[PDB]
């Protein structure tokens, strides 16, 4: 059963609704509020019921994201209601058909050259944006220009970012200038949800990420990024444990410091067993790929190599990655998303999926100083100051690639 606010998303556009004159809808707020899937479900229903033989856009951060977030559950949900769907996977569009009417649903990604090629010359009767805060503004300005058909409606879905983000400033602060409907979603508005489940999700977030992703507020990112890092909780003695599995995580720099960190699984908790930290500036000598490889072997001398599951490493360290693969070391290219990895590291800290041996001294010094970019947040870009973040980037590469 859908909530009252979920049903307002499904029914705002119908003739009987008192808000059907609006040029579109903005649904934002918390995670797991049942807004994305029903918003997309309503979008298609609206488009099938209102036009015939027209084009409709649906957009995500990338197309793969858009498919796993939106299209996959949207398809099964459409099929069970009697909508016949033909997913044209390679061409990235769909045809949907219902009561004799047929429309075409093109899939886009904000950061894709295929998408930015097709968005130049297409005529649309509506546009849908999932994760709209994560997309580039220029793409969204250009996408809305392609909605020239008579009676086109723009639909926007996202999670909160900062107060100076272009979507807050240009769209949410100018609702009635653009004749847009706005509905805000907390976890109260998803009925398939016990408090036990809701209060479990409350425990996962603290600070800015709690205020954004649980409360649904557009709060500014300021000061200490991991302000939930407690040494009462996350630090442990440096003693041996019978670990069942291992990884090494790597932040690479000849210019800057290089860092290895050894991770070990024990009772469903990952432990940063030890750290390596070489800085060429302060040591007054720089290391080659070969020398770091030699250190990496010394660094993993003692662990049983059937338990060692490989090395995680930055995408921009390919001469190191090439060398390691000639030595037959399994290398995982790190996922590399900065804001999503910072979120997951913080969640792994809150949940205590990770702990740290008290020998990880450089990592703790970096926790105390890693801060948000004050000047960038006031433009609307949430990002760290990239200074003393080498152990913390390696740790992020680990948590985001293996845990999440
Ligand atoms: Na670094």
């Amino acid at each position: 059963p859908f909530s009252k606010k979920q049903l307002k998303v499904l029914t705002w556009w119908r003739k009987a609704s008192p808000v059907s004159d609006k040029d579109g809808i903005i649904c934002d707020g918390s995670i797991r509020a049942g807004k994305t899937i029903v918003m997309s479900f309503s979008y298609v229903m609206w488009a099938m019921d209102t036009f015939n033989e027209q084009n409709f856009g649906m957009a995500g951060k990338t197309i793969g994201a858009l498919r796993r977030n939106v299209i996959t559950p949207l398809k099964r949900m459409l099929k069970s209601r009697g909508y016949r769907v033909k997913d044209h996977r390679a061409d990235n569009y769909l045809t949907i058909t219902f009561k004799g009417k047929t429309n075409y649903f093109y899939l886009f990604g904000g950061k894709d050259e295929s998408s930015q090629d097709l968005i130049q010359g297409i005529t649309l009767a509506g546009m849908f944006f999932d994760e709209v805060a994560l997309m580039p503004e220029s793409f969204v300005n250009q996408a809305t220009a392609r909605c020239s058909v008579d009676g086109a409606k723009l639909w926007f879905n996202c999670n909160p970012a900062g107060p100076y983000h272009w979507f807050k400033v240009e769209y949410l602060d100018k609702l009635d200038e653009k004749n847009l409907l706005h509905l805000h979603f907390t976890m109260d508005d998803n009925l398939s949800l016990s408090k036990q489940v809701k209060e479990r999700y409350q425990r996962m977030y603290k600070g800015v990420f709690y205020q954004r992703y649980i409360l649904g507020l557009w709060v500014l990112a300021e000061g200490i990024i991991y302000d939930m890092f407690d040494q009462d909780e996350h630090v442990v003695p440096t003693v041996p444990r019978p670990y069942e599995k291992y990884y090494v995580s790597c932040d690479y720099g000849t210019q800057n410091p290089t860092t290895f960190g050894l991770w070990g699984l024990y009772n469903g908790v990952w432990y940063k067993v030890k750290e390596y930290h070489y800085d060429g500036r302060k040591e007054n000598k720089q290391k080659t790929d070969q020398e770091y490889y030699e250190d990496l072997m010394k660094f993993i001398e003692d662990i049983e190599k059937h338990k060692f599951k490989g090395v995680i490493v930055d995408p921009s360290a390919a001469s190191f990655i090439a060398l390691l693969r000639q030595k037959g070391i399994k290398v995982i290219k790190a996922k590399n998303d900065v804001l999503d990895g910072i979120r997951n590291v913080a969640t792994a800290l809150n949940k205590k999926m990770i702990l740290y041996n008290d020998c990880c001294k450089e990592t703790f010094r970096e926790y105390s100083s890693y801060v948000w970019d004050e000047k960038a947040a006031e433009r609307g870009e949430d990002k760290p100051v990239k200074q003393n973040d080498h152990q913390l980037d390696a740790d992020r590469y680990f948590v985001n690639t293996i845990l999440f």
